[PDB]
């Protein structure tokens, strides 16, 4: 059952997004399921897949407070904020583009949860 990683990836993951503007979260919000309700904020990590998956070894993490890891090498990340507001459609959202290292929680060797708490700032 590695329907956790696929919901990770689901929520989380855009290998290779293009602009990473306002229009840019709308349009995915949208696409990965995260309007019903509009979720307040979600982060999408960028680049290749493998570099997500080795966080959960020696070779991209190290141990992270009680029971997370967080990454040895930086992503390209895109943090979609929601503008007010209502929690139901339509959601409008504000993009953030960044680059640094993510927290993530690790299951049977893959990740299945992401750490938003260091992307509210
Ligand atoms: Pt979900
Ligand atoms: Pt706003
Ligand atoms: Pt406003």
């Amino acid at each position: 059952d590695n329907s956790r990683y696929t919901h990770f990836l689901t929520q989380h993951y855009d290998a290779k997004p293009q602009g990473r503007d306002d229009r840019y979260c709308e349009s995915i919000m949208r696409r990965r399921g995260l309007t019903s309700p509009c979720k307040d904020i979600n982060t999408f990590i960028h680049g290749n897949k493998r570099s997500i998956k080795a966080i959960c070894e020696n070779k991209n993490g190290n141990p992270h407070r009680e029971n997370l890891r967080i990454s040895k090498s930086s992503f390209q990340v895109t943090t979609c904020k929601l503008h007010g507001g209502s929690p139901w459609p339509p959601c409008q959202y504000r993009a953030t583009a960044g680059f640094r290292n993510v927290v993530v929680a690790c299951e049977n060797g893959l990740p299945v949860h992401l750490d938003q708490s260091i992307f509210r700032r």
